[PDB]
């Protein structure tokens, strides 16, 4: 179905974590740090942490390419689920699942590799 | 500073709830439902309901505009807020704060009225 | 994998509406999207413009049709595509009047 | 109030570096993005491959130069801009080596 969304540039928060499924599947988890403009000075404001995760491959070179602090460009989509029940009440989370993600040039540079 | 901005398709999960400040600006809150494709059959599948944001005239043209069903096209920014401390635990939200919303034409007409 | 924008803008004249010769609908317009300068606390002024052709078939152009007229202020959601010298267009995917400067009174199909 | 959009897609050939008489540095490439056609369980197939060209200036140009080149699978987040007939290209904001199908050694100025 996909639809929703995003494209979103900021930092990782942590290094990504590689972990293998029993199927033999890569996931790559990390969240990245979202921190925006400024003006006349010069202020940091709002920021918006967004929880990713990518597999297979793109999973793998994820996680040999990238570390703590790295300015990236993400694109997916925007997944949402609830919670409830009459002891405690309603709680949301979200999650990005990556279609690609990149290393930003914006203030640095890399030496990409094909396969 | 702004930065990371959406697009949402869905519908109005209830009628626009249109309050007026102290300061005598309009709020405009409403809630979007993002509900998705199908194939083969169809199926409605994940689903994502956005709580969204407007203020001024645009607040106040949608709560006479718009009710609960009707699909319409969001585009504005994304805002998230964490919670914490040592007696309970982590807690996040997230919202869009509408830079612009229309009625959509896809399954509709309307006679549009300038000012 | 198709690349999708969202513009805002207003229409540069009523819709064209025609019909494929299989009786198919189809909608030709455009929108002019005019951007933000500033100076902030020193007086802001609006951009380059941009104008991108668009088009929409079936059901939906009938709707357009039927809603938009000129100068009408819309947002458009959907995909780039580059014809045959050789220009960039958008297929819309979804569209309807801004509410920003104007009411609206919707009718379901 | 600019139209932004994301794009994927290959460089057409290795970015072009050149130097504004002011001493501004400015890289000019093109991406050609190729979509996504179906039957699922019966083959896909790539569709119809949009080419945009963008631009990119000062030191992230400088960037591009010096990490990308001829048929690099790259992201770029931008915003449309037209030309003076008339052509409709993208002012890079962002733009990286997509890890799709590469690793990279990232290097922080």
């Amino acid at each position: 179905a996909g639809d929703t969304t995003i494209t979103i540039v900021g930092n990782l928060t942590a290094d990504p974590e590689l972990r293998f499924t029993p199927s033999g599947a890569a996931v790559a988890n990390f969240t990245v740090a979202s921190t925006p403009r400024i003006y006349d000075e010069w202020k940091d404001g709002e920021a918006l942490f967004l929880r990713c995760n990518i597999w297979r491959e793109a999973a793998e070179n994820v996680a040999e390419s990238l570390t703590r602090g790295a300015r990236v460009i993400v694109s997916g989509r925007l997944k949402q689920r609830s919670f409830e029940t009459r002891e405690g009440e309603k709680r949301t989370v979200i999650e990005v699942e990556v279609d690609e993600i990149g290393p930003s040039l914006r203030y640095a540079t890399a030496k990409v590799n094909k396969a």
